[PDB]
């Protein structure tokens, strides 16, 4: 029985209003409704697995394993199992696996982190899961952040908080935050960002809702103008966005949007707003495909509409070698030229290097680099030649060639970390020098950059 080089995987997010579901909520797990929606032809066909995220949930954690369990079983005739569940407050993931991969999942973490300070502490924040498939790193993230249309600056720190302090992921990767600690990471949830037009034109937008013209409401969508300033979700992707505005919905019903004030609202306003969301992170040169991205429209107990999205995603075999794992395979090697980082740091403290990689039985440290000063007022830090040669424990190019080489710059003073980035092997050629690049951020905000040349010896 074959081990899988790709797998499906279903993320849904619903913020349930505190209601009970309705009996049937097929139509989310199907990819049916609004947007990008999944062809019939595919409906019994089950997905590896399925990551569900509610927001406002007023269930057990029983409850609604039964729900879920029962609607998944009803399409597909498989009974899931549970990988994890995590609650915090009324915010929770639910991971669900086909029973076949029971033994290809392991490593399970599960966290959350509360958002917020006095006032604000108490109700938003997020949850998380990830595991091991095969010799893939999976990383899901459900977050429900702060509301309303002001708010946006509150979201995006949010944002930080919960991607510096979710605990996910191998923590002998020490340097490096959720945003590097996945082959594939997906975050979505109520991030509650919301559609900037004025108060005046609610009707004029529910106007366009009807006709199916949502451009001019994403060129207003918060999380969009956002991330083009690169002010959150900095290297994360989302599929276009199709379906129509998920939120605040009269329950009962989609025919309306509820969005003047009222005291139930704090006396706000909710014009309609794309609330409810995907966004993923894969490493470099990894498969990562969207095949659906939408909304259900016969799901309507909450005001908000239920959201799904399904992905292609690249995954690897537990590779076993005569040598590694338990020893260095000497065939292998990965060598860097000419390397230089650019920091935006004002500080002059020496930097070193560490490379982490599952490809190596443990972290790699370089000697310091040699400061320079840029023609624009920067950073240069230059390693020339004088990287560390890594030794990777298989030397088997259908292995070495699909690893990853994660990257942190660190200050000799302090050991902290300025700067993560991550570099992968799938190169075009072998035994030849060719150009690398990543980013390098920290606290997921740009910090600078990492090029040079990489230079990868396999067994063949
Ligand atoms: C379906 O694949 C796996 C693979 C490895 C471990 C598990 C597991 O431990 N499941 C579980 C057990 C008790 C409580 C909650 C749970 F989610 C599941």
């Amino acid at each position: 029985q074959p081990e899988p080089d790709m797998i499906t995987i279903f993320i849904g997010t619903w913020n349930m209003g505190n209601a009970p579901p309705p009996k049937k909520i097929t139509s989310w797990f199907l990819s049916k409704g609004q947007g990008k929606t999944r062809d019939d032809s595919a409906d019994y066909i089950p997905h590896d697995i399925y990551v569900i995220g509610t927001q406002e949930d007023p269930l057990s954690e029983k409850e609604w394993l039964e729900i879920l369990k029962h609607s998944l079983q009803e399409i597909t005739s498989v009974t899931f199992k549970t990988v994890a569940i995590h609650t915090l407050w009324n915010i929770r993931i639910v991971v669900l696996a086909k029973p076949e991969h029971e033994n290809r999942i392991s490593h399970i973490c599960t966290d959350n982190v509360k958002t917020g300070i006095a006032n604000t502490l108490g109700n938003k924040g997020a949850v998380g899961v990830s595991f091991m498939f095969n010799g893939t790193s999976l990383g899901f993230v459900n977050s429900h952040l702060t509301s309303g249309s002001e708010k946006k600056l509150r979201r995006n720190q949010n944002y930080m908080n919960i991607l510096r302090f979710l605990a996910l992921g191998d923590k002998k990767l020490s340097p490096f935050n959720i945003t590097h600690r996945f082959t594939h990471l997906f975050w979505f949830g109520d991030l509650n960002y919301r559609v900037d037009l004025p108060t005046w034109e609610a009707e004029t937008i529910i106007q366009k809702i009807k006709q199916q013209q949502y451009a001019d409401l994403l060129s207003h969508d918060q999380l969009l103008t956002e991330r083009r300033e690169q002010k959150v979700f900095l290297h994360f992707e989302e599929e276009e966005i199709t379906f129509a505005p998920t939120y605040r919905f009269e329950r009962l019903t989609r025919d309306k949007y509820a969005y003047t004030k009222q005291k139930a609202t704090g006396m706000k306003y909710n014009l309609p707003s794309w609330c409810d969301r995907v966004l993923w992170k894969s490493y470099p040169l990894v498969h990562v495909v969207c095949q659906s991205y939408g909304s259900t429209s016969d799901i309507m107990t909450s005001d908000h509409s239920p959201v799904f999205a399904t992905f292609e995603a690249g995954v690897t075999s537990q590779f076993v070698s005569k040598n590694g794992p338990g020893t260095v395979d000497s065939q292998g090697q990965i060598e860097f030229l000419r390397c230089y980082a650019t920091l935006k740091t004002k500080s002059q403290t020496k930097f070193y290097l560490e490379f982490h990689s599952s490809c190596l039985e443990s972290f790699v440290k370089s000697q310091e680099g040699e400061n320079e000063e840029g023609s624009e007022g920067e950073l240069v830090v230059k390693f020339g030649e004088t990287l560390p040669k890594l030794k990777p424990i298989i030397s088997d190019p259908e292995y070495l060639l699909d690893q990853h080489i994660l990257i942190s710059i660190k200050s000799s003073d302090s050991d902290e970390s300025y700067g993560e980035g991550c570099i992968a092997l799938r190169l075009e050629a072998t035994e030849t020098q060719l150009p690398i690049y990543t980013p390098l951020t920290h606290h997921g905000e740009l910090t600078g950059h990492f090029q040079g040349e990489i230079k990868l010896q396999t067994s063949q």
